[PDB]
């Protein structure tokens, strides 16, 4: 890691580079893997207008199709390794803690992650309800008893765990997302607008459905 | 009939093929079909088929 | 995992692709393979005719053959592989939660 | 040879450029030969280091 540039718990976007791995050893596979193919190549080229005029034979310019070949490919490889060493966030949101500190040896394919971004704007309230609960709930939203937000989803509100109401007003969209084991209860989630990260993962709340 | 004690409109076929049979008990499971376009049914509800 | 690709509890089709694997090294394996492929074919093809001639020894032709089998065996595992970055639907039905998140390792 | 640069019976001035040969092959291997300079020196710079402790 020759960098990292990004504050913890900071907001980035999706795209945006999060760490530098040393380049230094990459740039040289790419330049040098370019030098061997602008070599090859010019061969090919010119054995490819002598094998057209009979000034070589089909093995010379076999040979010399071959080794164009193998730089072609060789540059390609090391052109996508030197893409990777800018490591990039997959999304936009709150990035945490970096489990890997500047200096620090990575590998392709280690067990674990460097960083985690969530996504928090938009933000999940899972409700688990018994099955019964959730069709009853259905039939409203078909009723007109419940007040749609959007398609397949009623208007909820959000009471805060201090008790307080949230400001913002969500959506309780009926498709179940989980049945549970033991229980038949079913998840199913709210979405709510978080513009300022008042809300966090984690917390305990009220979703509050008008019927 | 659904756990609520509701009339579910659809209606399905009890087939008689059976798929289990259990151990100590030697009780037999055999499985209804159901359609389900909306959604309204979905897996672990305690109900009940009717048969005449 | 480049991409999810499919919204959780909803319906998907037997076949829809419903992962992204990130395709960029196998892409290229599978490319450079299949040129690699073109080329000790018609080194094995012409060698086997300039042996019928005596221009070349039976082990320079057993020798082309050998390389142009391995390219052979290269391509298809490259395909497969390949193919495999698309992680798809084994059946039409609903999906519910992914338990893998983007950029996870698989 | 790439190009000419020059008309034949003309005059010249030293330092005047008369012929470009083409420097693809050139240009490449000189970028290459920097790209493992840059490499190696960072290398040598840190092991200079890391052999010091």
């Amino acid at each position: 890691i020759l960098k990292r540039l990004f504050k913890e718990g900071s907001d980035v976007k999706a795209g945006q580079q999060l760490y530098q791995i040393d380049p230094a050893t990459y740039e040289a596979d790419y330049q040098s893997a370019q030098a061997n193919l602008a070599s090859t190549q010019e061969q090919a080229q010119r054995y490819k207008l002598l094998v057209a005029d009979q000034a070589v034979s089909k093995q010379q310019y076999a040979d010399a199709n071959a080794a164009y070949l193998q730089s072609k490919a060789a540059v390609e490889q090391a052109r996508i390794n030197l893409r990777y060493t800018k490591v990039l966030s997959p999304i936009s949101g709150r990035i945490g803690r970096s489990a890997v500190t500047e200096g620090a040896l990575v590998t392709n394919g280690q067990a674990n992650a460097m960083a985690t971004v969530q996504q928090l704007d938009p933000i999940y309230v899972d409700v688990t309800q018994p099955s019964t609960a959730l069709l009853r709930l259905r039939r409203e939203l078909a009723s007109g008893q419940l007040e749609r937000a959007g398609d397949n989803a009623a208007k909820v509100s959000l009471k805060l765990e201090d008790g307080s109401q949230y400001p913002l007003e969500g959506r309780l969209e009926f498709s179940e997302v989980s049945v549970d084991e033991g229980t038949g209860s079913v998840t199913i989630r709210a979405v709510f607008p978080n513009p300022n990260n008042e809300l966090l993962p984690g917390m305990f709340v009220h979703a509050q459905l008008q019927e």
